[PDB]
């Protein structure tokens, strides 16, 4: 529906929304309410290659000057819940009882203690991370590192239907709300006065990334390139895979580079963006922004990034929950660029799958950094795919005696209630599927090489 001053009244109806927060929302919704035969793809001057930027020099005053402006800043604000765990995402472990959280900030922890610098850490959580993250982040009180928090917006839900506040119709507690984004990052790190705490200081740009994205670490390279080069804002896209279905490409559109995600996308067109002809990049979200340009820009309300409908079902109710994207920012910023940079930036970690991965001999911890087997030749990593009775960790886990080796590994695919057992070795393509009914025990120290295990 369409009935905006019908909308505002209700929203300032909604007394826990702050003034800012009614405004931010009001200003989304007013802007809710793409000439594919002019797409193109972005020259390498906006989009520059890695390899071809400038390292510091070997004078430690140079990596302490520009350490100096620094802001790591990380988002926050999902859940667990897919991967059956309670908490916020970050506090999942991931290697050797480590979770998200703790290596990055040992990541940091080991600039800090290298460098002599004080680079602080900020996370950004939502109302539905907040108060656990809260509780975590005590643990490293006394960590060589000033560990920021702060919440990004609350926005109402709206009911699709007839296009009023859910919390209007009364649905106050926390389903009736969401959290816009991670475009938001720039308006909450201003509501939160971080921003303000920062430049304070002497802080120029931050660094923005996943929190469940591995190769998400500090790249020197890159932060010196835009200090140089005054980009304003740099993205970090990775060549575009077969696995890269759901998620943006930074394409060029009226002269300009600029973030498309399937809601611009015509009918007759969502299979070119698949593809990996069409569009050869694809956003990693390991995002670098200069501080000064987000404020300009963020108070003079310039930041309109395309809505993300994303419409799901709660308790029966269908609702609508508007988003914004942080890459789709990108196109609002003087001198901005994509950089192009190897997958191992981009290690995202959303699945069981995944940790069978990060946990396997394909990996292991070097000083907080998950390392790539560098015995491993062929740079893609093998395809792992695991039925339902893996989907929470915690059974995962119990589900493998050990984490089998798998450096030898192209592919495992397995389905039905199947165990595990230690010393487990994989070789190139696997499956192991187990019929309804049947329990499949894989022993001690077997090795699988090339084979399909259909049953006993
Ligand atoms: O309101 C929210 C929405 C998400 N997040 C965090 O944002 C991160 C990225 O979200 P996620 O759903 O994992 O990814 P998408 O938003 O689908 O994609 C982002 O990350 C991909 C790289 O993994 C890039 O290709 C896309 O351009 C970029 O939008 C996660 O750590 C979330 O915790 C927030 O802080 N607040």
């Amino acid at each position: 529906t369409e009935n905006l001053p019908q909308l505002k009244s209700a929203v300032d109806g909604l007394t826990e929304m702050s003034e800012s927060e009614k405004s931010g929302f009001i200003s989304l919704v007013s802007r809710y309410l793409i000439e594919w035969s002019k797409i193109q793809t972005p020259t390498d001057e906006i989009v520059v290659p890695y390899e071809k930027m400038t390292p510091v020099s070997q004078d430690v005053a140079e990596t302490k000057n520009l350490l100096d402006k620094l802001v790591v800043l990380k988002l926050n604000g999902g859940l667990g819940t897919t991967m059956g765990c309670t908490g916020p995402k970050s506090v999942i472990e991931v290697r050797d009882g480590l979770t998200f959280l703790d290596l990055i900030v040992i990541q940091i922890e080991n600039l800090n203690n290298k460098y002599g610098c004080k680079v602080p850490l900020v996370l950004m959580n939502s109302f539905n991370t907040h108060d656990d993250t809260h509780k975590i982040v005590e643990k490293y009180t006394n960590s060589n590192v000033d560990i920021h928090t702060f919440n990004q917006s609350k926005y109402p839900r709206v009911v699709a239907d007839e296009f009023v506040p859910w919390p209007s119709k009364g649905k106050t507690d926390k389903e009736g709300w969401y959290p816009p984004g991670h475009g938001d990052v720039f308006p909450a790190l201003m509501n939160s006065g971080k921003l303000d705490t920062f430049l304070s200081q002497g802080k120029e740009y931050v660094f923005v990334a996943n929190s469940d994205n591995l190769g998400a670490i500090v790249d020197l390279t890159i932060l010196k390139h835009l200090i140089q080069n005054k980009n304003e804002y740099c993205m970090e896209v990775t060549p575009k895979t077969l696995a890269d279905v759901k998620g943006g490409t930074l394409i060029s559109y009226e002269g300009k580079v600029q973030l498309l995600e399937i809601a611009q996308v015509p009918d007759e067109h969502v299979n070119e963006f698949k593809s990996i002809e069409k569009f050869k990049i694809f956003n990693t979200n390991n995002l670098w922004v200069n501080l000064k340009a987000i404020k300009k820009l963020v108070e003079a309300d310039a930041l309109k990034m395309e809505i993300i409908p994303n419409p799901k079902e709660v308790d029966g109710v269908k609702v609508l929950q508007l988003e914004t994207a942080a890459g789709a920012a990108i196109r609002f910023f003087d001198n901005a660029i994509g950089v192009n940079v190897p997958r191992s930036r981009f290690l995202p970690v959303k699945a069981s799958s995944d940790l069978l991965l990060v946990q396997s001999d394909l990996y292991t911890l070097v000083d907080g950094f998950v390392t790539r087997n560098k015995a491993r030749t062929n740079p893609s990593n093998p395809s792992i795919e695991l039925g339902p009775e893996f989907k929470k960790v915690a059974t995962f886990l119990s589900r493998f005696k050990s984490i089998p080796s798998i450096v030898e590994l192209d592919s495992l695919k397995v389905s039905g209630d199947v165990w595990f057992g230690s010393s487990i070795v994989l070789k190139g393509k696997v499956t192991v599927a187990a019929k309804s009914g049947v329990k499949l025990e894989i022993p001690d120290r077997a090795v699988v090489e090339n084979k399909n295990i259909n049953g006993p």
